[PDB]
């Protein structure tokens, strides 16, 4: 199987006020936007390596009990109200992935969103702290590390679109933004189950099917173990590893608002017998959000798309991809 091309790119300029040196940066985007879909932002000022340990120790240390206190409507049906964030359990047997979301630490009870039990916003649930100390803090604290990053690289997608660096960053705000943190556990297992392995048109050897992903752009950290494909023309070719890293990509949001100038990648997991992580920060925007469509490749800019609200794009792109490749 042939190597993808996923450049890695100094993004830090876009933290800085070198309008000159962004643009820079904001071609290196297009490039690889207008290419595989992938680049490794690398020099990101986020400790890596320190979300990797927390993480780690989290999912090593979490009970059968408190998976249970924390899953989601589709593991325990007592709670309703916990669609997106909590635990989503592995299937000894028959899944072996587990992971935790959770959303933006500022949807308390008071929020006008909850209030209003807006779809896709939830309240947080976290683990006992006297059993997992240090932890809602340090992922609360991740949360805004990696905002701060998505808001760097939206600068630069807004400058390799050709439009004003704040033009999608304005709509990516503390007070609102949908963006999910998932905490993914991929296990060593010996045996590993069959019933969770699928297998690929092509031979290929599974964890999850191909997709786009439903976001904006997708900022992910994952282990230093092989196993991502993206959909080129030459066929399904691997994304190297990388835990320094964080692996970009655009979600199908980012394809409508462009009219495909920017792809939504083709991706699937391959099957990896190996203890990893993959942790993806999904950038959504607000509920209300909407973007005018656009397109880069035509004259005038105009686009035979309407316009859809970011909260109505969400809420149908997550059930959708439950419904392509299943609950995860
Ligand atoms: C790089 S790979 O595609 C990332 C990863 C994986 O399996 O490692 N994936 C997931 O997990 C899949 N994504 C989802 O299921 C969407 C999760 C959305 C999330 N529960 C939310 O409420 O925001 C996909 S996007
Ligand atoms: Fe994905």
């Amino acid at each position: 199987v042939s190597k993808a091309n996923v450049p890695k790119i100094d993004v830090s300029p876009l933290f800085g006020d070198d309008q000159a040196a962004k643009m820079r940066v904001a071609q290196q985007i297009d490039a690889a936007s207008r290419d595989t879909g992938f680049f490794y932002a690398v020099n990101h000022g986020i400790n890596v390596q320190r979300l990797s340990q927390k993480t780690k120790e989290f999912h090593m240390s979490i009970t059968p009990e408190e998976k249970w206190d924390l899953a989601i409507r589709a593991y325990n049906k007592e709670h309703q109200d916990q669609v997106r964030a909590g635990y989503y359990l592995s299937i000894p047997g028959k899944k072996a992935v587990e992971s935790f979301c959770y959303l933006n630490p500022n949807f308390t009870p008071d929020h006008p969103r909850i209030q209003a039990k807006t779809p896709t916003h939830e309240v947080n649930v976290w683990p006992d702290e006297t059993k997992h100390p240090g932890f809602q803090d340090f992922a609360e604290q991740y949360y805004w590390d990696v905002f701060g990053l998505s808001s760097a690289l939206l600068k630069g997608y807004a400058l390799a679109l050709g439009k004003e660096e704040n033009f999608f960053a304005r709509h990516f705000k503390p007070d609102d933004t949908l963006a999910s943190v998932v905490l993914i556990r991929y296990p060593y297992l010996d045996p590993y189950p069959e019933a969770a392995i699928k297998t690929a048109a092509d031979g290929t050897k599974l964890s999850f099917e191909w997709h786009e992903d439903v976001s904006l752009i997708t900022v992910l950290y994952q282990s230093n173990v092989q196993n991502l494909q993206v959909e080129t023309a030459a066929g399904y070719q691997d994304i190297e590893a990388d835990d320094t890293g964080y692996l970009i990509n655009c979600g199908s949001y980012m394809a409508h608002l462009t009219n495909n100038y920017y792809k939504a990648p083709i991706h699937r997991v391959k099957w990896v017998n190996a203890e990893r992580q993959s942790l993806p920060f999904f950038v959504n925007l607000g509920y209300d959000s909407v973007i005018d469509p656009f397109d880069p490749r035509e004259p005038n800019g105009k686009s035979d798309r309407e316009p859809l609200s970011y909260g109505d794009y969400l809420q149908n792109g997550l059930v959708s991809l439950i419904n392509k490749n299943g609950q995860t």
